C-alpha cells in the first residue's frame, strides 16, 4: 500500500515514495560510474537509509536487461562500463520487504499507457530517446516481458548497415546513430565542442552541420516507428526522453513518417509524464503484480 | 470436421482437402495476373466447382494484409499489380459454409509451431524468403493478429536506408533487397539473364558477382532475425520459402548472425513442412477458431 520507487539511469538515480499514484519525497543522486560494481551497493545503501520505514515494497526501474533481479547491460557504455550488477540482492541487505524490478522504459510505458483509451489503443509503444534509445511494448493491453525481460530493446534493432558500431557490439543500431550519446559523440568532437543541447540550439537556427546531425537521429526513429507499425500493428507511439522532448524533434520525426506510405502511419505523441514516468510506472507495475 | 484449404500466392494457388491433419486432393493452378481483379473470381469459381461437396468449411491462406475478408496488397508487385481483392465475398458465391482467412505466412507459422515444445519455445517466428519476404509471429504461444492482420509483415521493416525502393513505396525494406524478386530483379538484368535459381548455382561455384547478390539477401535476413531476437525475445526462428530452403542459404544467414554479440543469438532452423505449410496451418487455425 506504500511504495519506494527507484529510477536507476546512466546519469542519475531518482527515488520517491509513491502512494496512491502521486509522487512525494523525490530525491535524485548522480549515478556513480568509476568503480561502479562496488560504488553502487553504497549508493543503494544510502538510499534505503534515508527512506527506510516509509515504504512497504520497493519498485525498481533501471536501464539494461532486467531479469531475475540481475541487471545485464546490453550497451554498457551507458553505465561507465558496467556489464552486470546484482540489483535484487543488493536491495535485500537493507529491507526484507518485497522487491519488484523492471526495465526503465518498460516501466515508463505502463505510466504512459494506463491513462489511454484501452479500447482504441491496445498495441502501444513508449519510446525514449535519451542517453540511449529504448522502448516498452504493450500488445493486447499487456506489457511484453516474457521470458527474459529482453522484450522492448528496440534501440538495438538495425538503423543503418553502414552505420557506426554500437556499444552493444553490433553495427548500426538505432541507438548508435539516434541517442543523446550518439549525437554527443559527434558534437563533442566539433571545434568548439557542443553538448547535444547546444547542437539543438544551432539546429533551431538552421545550421546545416547541426541539422544533419539531428536529422540523422530523427530519421532513424521515424523508421523505427514505421518498423513497429508495419511489424506489430502498433496503433500509438508515445515518444519521451531528453531528446524526444527537445523542441523541434517530434515534429521532425513525424515529417519523415509522413513521406512513407500510409501503411506506416499511426498516432505519434509526446509523453505526458516526463522524468517521473519511470517511478510512477514502476510502482503501478509492482502493484498489479501483487494483485 | 472436413476442410477446404487454399494457398493464394503471387505465383500459384494451391488447394487441398485437409482432414485430421493430412492433405489429400492437392491441386495447384497458376495465379492469374493480367486483369486479376476479374480473373480471380473466375479462378476461385473454378476451384469451388471441382471441390464442392467434399468440404464443410474453407480455410484461406494468402499473401497481403488479410483483414475482414479483404486482401489488401502492401507490395502489389507480388500480384501483377493488384491492390485489393474481396476474398471473403468471392468465396461466398460458391458455398455458404463458413470461411476463415489468414495471411499466408501467419498460417505457415501455425503449421511450423504446433509441433514445437510449447514449453521451451513460446516466442516463435516463421520467416519465408520467397517471391516476397514475410513472417508470422507467435508470442506467448499465440499468433499475433490483432487488430488488422498487419502483424507479421516484417518484410517491410527497414534493411538499408540507402537501399532500393520497395513495391510498397518505402525505401529499403528487407523485401526490397532480400526476396526472390529482389534477387531476380538484379540477376534477370545480367548478360546473359539468370533466374534466382541459376544465380544460386553460380553462388555455389564461388562466383563473386553472384555471391555478392546472395550475400546482400542473407545479411538482411540475419539482421531481421537479430531485430526479432533483441526486440521481441524471439527464442526460435524457422526459415522457409524457395530462397530460405536454397542449398547454402540458411548456413549463410547463420554465419552473419554469429558475428553479432550473443544477445542476438537464438535457434535458427529450416522449415519442416515445405509448400504444404500454408494449407496445413490455415486449416488448424480455422479449426482452433470454431473451437
Ligand atoms: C545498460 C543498457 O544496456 N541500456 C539499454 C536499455 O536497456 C535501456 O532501457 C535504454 C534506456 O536508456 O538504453 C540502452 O539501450
Ligand atoms: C501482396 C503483399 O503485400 N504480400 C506481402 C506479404 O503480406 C506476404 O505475406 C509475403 C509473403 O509472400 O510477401 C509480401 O511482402
Ligand atoms: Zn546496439
Ligand atoms: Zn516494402
Amino acid at each position: 500500500m506504500r511504495c519506494l520507487a527507484l529510477d536507476i539511469g546512466g546519469t542519475k538515480i531518482a527515488s520517491a515514495i509513491v502512494t496512491d499514484g502521486k509522487i512525494e519525497q523525490r530525491q535524485q543522486i548522480a549515478t556513480p560510474q568509476a568503480d561502479a560494481a562496488n560504488a553502487m551497493h553504497d549508493t543503494l545503501a544510502n538510499i534505503l537509509a534515508l527512506y527506510a520505514g516509509q515504504f512497504d515494497y520497493v519498485a525498481v526501474a533501471s536501464t539494461g536487461i532486467i531479469n531475475h533481479g540481475v541487471l545485464t547491460a546490453l550497451n554498457p557504455k551507458n553505465l561507465g562500463g558496467l556489464a552486470e550488477f546484482p540489483l535484487k540482492e543488493s536491495i535485500a541487505r537493507h529491507t526484507d520487504k518485497p522487491i519488484g524490478l523492471l526495465n526503465d522504459v518498460q516501466a515508463a510505458a505502463c505510466a504512459e499507457y494506463k491513462d489511454e483509451d484501452k479500447n482504441a489503443v491496445q498495441n502501444f509503444v513508449f519510446i525514449t530517446v535519451s542517453t540511449g534509445v529504448g522502448g516498452g511494448i504493450i500488445l493486447e493491453r499487456r506489457l511484453l516481458t516474457e521470458p527474459n525481460g529482453v522484450a522492448g530493446h528496440i534501440g538495438h534493432t538495425l538503423a543503418d548497415p553502414n552505420g557506426p558500431v554500437c556499444g552493444c557490439g553490433r553495427v548500426g543500431c538505432v541507438e548508435a546513430v539516434a541517442a543523446g550519446r550518439a549525437i554527443e559523440a559527434v558534437s563533442s568532437q566539433w571545434n568548439p565542442p557542443c553538448t547535444p543541447k547546444q547542437a539543438f540550439e544551432l539546429f533551431r537556427k538552421n545550421d546545416e552541420k547541426a541539422t544533419a546531425l539531428i536529422q540523422r537521429s530523427a530519421s532513424a526513429i521515424a523508421n523505427l516507428i514505421a518498423d513497429l507499425v508495419i511489424g506489430l500493428d502498433v496503433q500509438k507511439v508515445v515518444v519521451g526522453g531528453s531528446v524526444g522532448l527537445a523542441e523541434g524533434y517530434l515534429p521532425l520525426v513525424k515529417q519523415y513518417l509522413n513521406t512513407m506510405p500510409h501503411f506506416y502511419h499511426c498516432t505519434v505523441e509526446q509523453a505526458r509524464h516526463g522524468q517521473d514516468a519511470g517511478l510512477l510506472g514502476a510502482a503501478w507495475w509492482v502493484a498489479d503484480c501483487l494483485k
